[PDB]
């Protein structure tokens, strides 16, 4: 089997991407944030504290003839950005782009933090990291991909995120028309539960490539590119007037600037992030100070190849017995 679904930016800045997901019988379609940095499929629901729902579409398990309460199971998650959610668990039928899993754990939120409430466009998350990170207790549950894997034509999924445009998540096949040149594959460590790999270096604009190992995670659920302070300083030094602002929470730059590109290495291959991808717009409405899309990972504890990086590539998440990651230009 295979599946193919379009993923759409939630706003004009590509702050996140949503993908429609069918849950239950009859189908209830929710728009979920596909997150290769976590491993829980959780949804706003009829059980979510009413004051914490503000415009989201909810899953109502009592209206699904295939929903079953997973007795005694609870979940609770906290994300790198400080947000969180928790609740109980159902199993139900879940379909993505024509690919169906029966008995998928659907984690129903009883509580969500303010950032989730405040984002009306995201109805929940669909985790695509390794199932070892799943938070369901006392019996850990499998991700949608893990459940689908054995049925897929090939044990892979691909992320093809657009810049200010829709893109695609495919399951079970590689669309050879969706990228240019070849896909370069690179080793993955699953030791921390992430799609963790080592980039071979970077360049700023038309500058020379610096060969240096950068360990980090391919994370579709993180907006920006978070790299070591040395790398980030080298980037922003090429933008007149750019500075790190403690008050704002990172590097800012004059909105009148033209940003240089940023290149990262995948083995001997190179992925070029155009400068415009690194512009996240005014820090507040009407400001001429703009927020940068490349930020320091110092004090995160891990480098994160988020959407800024991934949307410059066609990315293969290869879930073979020994997982790997593939990157192609597009």
């Amino acid at each position: 089997s295979t599946g193919s679904a379009t993923t759409t930016p939630i706003d004009s800045l590509d702050d996140a991407y949503i993908t429609p997901v069918q849950i239950g019988t009859p189908a209830q379609t929710l728009n979920l944030d596909f997150d290769t940095g976590s491993s829980d499929l959780w949804v706003f629901s009829s059980e979510t504290t009413a004051s914490e729902v503000d415009g989201q579409t909810i899953y109502t398990p009592s209206k699904s003839t295939t929903a079953k309460l997973l007795s005694g199971a609870t979940w609770s998650i906290s994300y790198g950005d400080g947000s969180s959610s928790s609740g109980d668990v159902y199993t139900d039928t879940v379909s993505v782009g024509g690919l169906t899993v029966t008995g998928q754990a659907v984690e129903s939120a009883k509580k969500v933090s303010s950032s989730f409430t405040e984002d009306s466009t995201i109805d929940g998350l669909l985790g695509l990291a390794f199932s070892t990170l799943n938070t369901v207790s006392p019996t850990q549950q499998k991700t949608f991909f893990d459940n689908a894997k054995a049925s897929l034509d090939s044990p892979v999924f691909t992320a093809d995120l657009g810049y200010h445009a829709p893109g695609t998540y495919n399951f079970g096949f590689i669309d050879t028309t969706a990228y240019t040149g070849s896909i370069t594959y690179t080793a993955v460590s699953t030791k921390q539960g992430f799609w963790e790999w080592t980039s071979t270096g970077y360049a700023v604009g038309s500058g020379t490539f610096k060969s240096t190992s950068i360990d980090g995670i391919a994370d579709t659920g993180t907006t920006l590119l978070y790299l070591p302070a040395t790398v980030v300083s080298a980037y922003w030094a090429q933008v007149s007037g750019a500075k790190s602002s403690s008050s704002v929470g990172g590097y800012v730059f004059p909105c009148s600037a033209t940003l240089p590109s940023f290149t990262f290495g995948v083995g001997s291959a190179r992925i070029v992030i155009p400068g415009d991808y690194i512009d996240f717009g005014p820090i507040s409405t009407g400001s001429s100070s703009c927020f940068g899309g490349i930020q320091s990972s110092a004090g995160i504890g891990i480098n994160i190849f988020g959407d800024v990086a991934l949307k410059a590539a066609f990315v293969v998440f290869n879930g073979a017995t020994t997982p790997t990651l593939g990157f192609a230009s597009k």
